[PDB]
C-alpha cells in the first residue's frame, strides 16, 4: 500500500518522501500544482490541497499511511476522507506549543490543536510529532548575514533549543515505518538551548567570519513582524521570546529515543545550509 506525503516539495515533506523512497516503499508526493519543480526523484505526484480536501479522494487511492502538515480549515474534511480510503495511519506534523499550558489560548497552540483533536477523536491511528523551533526558522537571517555581520534581533538573550529539518523527517519515517508509535506524541528539540545571539555566531563559524547580534526595540521588532504575521501572532512571538529571556529552554532527548541517534546540532545544520548565508 502507498504512502501519501503531504507538502512534499516542502522542507520537510520533501525529506519524508526522499527517505520513503530510499526505504523502497510506493510514496505518492501532494502538491497544490502538478505543474511545479521541486518533488524528489522516485514520488509518484498527485494534487492534494489540504485547503480544498475534495482533491484527497483520488490522492488517497490505495492509500494506508499519511503524512499530514497543520491546516485546520481543512482537517474536518481529511478526516471525512481518510476514514473513506481506509487509511490505518497519520502521522502528523504538529508543534511542541500545544503541551504549553496556555496552548487553547495561545495562537499557534490553538492552530494545532485544531488538528489534533480531531485527529485524537476520528478513530484513524496517528503519532503526533511536535517540535519547538525550527533550525530552519534561522534562514530569516539570511539577508542580513549574505550583506554583513550584524544580526537585529527583539531578544538576543532569547533561548530556544532548535531542531534540524532531517530530525523531524526521520521521526515522521520512523512513525511510518515501524511497530509503537501508534498515540505516539514526540516533543522534539535539538540538542542543545541557545540564545538568538549564540545561533547567529554559529551560523558565523559555519562561514568562517564573525557574526555579531544586536537588539532591535521592541516597537521596531513589532513593525517588522507585524508585515508577516497576523497581531496576535506577532504578540505571542514576542511574549514567548520575552519569556525565554536569559531562561535557558527544555531539552529532549525524544529524537534519540525515537530513532537510536542524537539530535543533529544547530552547528551541524548551519554547515548544512552555509550556502544560503553567503552572499550571491
Amino acid at each position: 500500500m502507498k504512502i501519501l506525503v503531504t507538502g512534499a516539495r516542502g522542507s520537510i515533506g520533501s525529506r519524508v518522501a526522499g527517505k520513503l523512497v530510499e526505504r523502497g516503499l510506493p510514496v505518492r508526493g501532494g502538491v497544490r500544482d502538478l505543474a511545479a519543480p521541486g518533488l524528489p526523484e522516485g514520488v509518484e505526484a498527485v494534487q492534494a490541497d489540504l485547503t480544498r480536501p475534495e482533491t484527497l479522494a483520488r490522492a488517497l487511492e490505495g492509500v494506508d499511511k499519511v503524512f499530514l502538515y497543520t491546516v485546520p480549515e481543512g482537517i474536518a474534511g481529511f478526516v471525512d476522507e481518510a476514514r473513506a480510503a481506509g487509511v490505518r495511519h497519520v502521522v502528523l506534523l504538529s508543534s511542541i506549543a500545544v503541551t504549553w499550558p496556555d496552548a487553547d489560548r495561545d495562537p499557534i497552540g490553538r492552530m494545532h490543536l485544531a488538528v489534533e483533536r480531531p485527529i485524537e477523536e476520528s478513530g484513524l491511528g496517528w503519532t503526533f510529532v511536535r517540535p519547538e523551533a525550527l533550525a530552519t526558522n534561522a534562514l530569516g537571517w539570511a539577508p542580513e548575514i549574505r550583506g554583513g555581520d550584524m544580526v537585529r534581533c527583539a531578544y538576543p538573550g532569547a533561548y530556544t533549543t532548535p531542531v534540524h529539518e532531517e530530525d523531524i523527517a526521520d521521526v515522521v519515517v520512523a512513525a511510518l515505518t515501524t511497530p509503537g508509535h501508534r498515540s505516539a506524541a514526540y516533543a522534539l528539540t535539538g540538542p542543545e538551548t541557545l540564545t538568538q545571539a549564540e545561533q547567529v555566531a554559529l551560523i558565523g563559524e559555519a562561514l568562517g567570519r564573525a557574526v555579531r547580534c544586536e537588539r532591535m526595540p521592541e516597537q521596531e521588532a513589532r513593525a517588522v513582524l507585524e508585515g508577516l504575521y497576523p497581531a496576535e501572532v506577532v504578540d505571542a512571538i514576542l511574549a514567548g521570546q520575552a519569556a525565554r529571556d536569559g531562561r535557558p529552554a527544555e531539552v529532549l532527548d525524544t529524537i534519540r529515543a525515537v530513532t537510536g541517534r542524537p539530535a543533529r546540532t544547530f552547528r551541524e545544520w548551519a554547515g548544512d545550509h552555509v550556502a544560503a548565508f553567503r552572499p550571491a
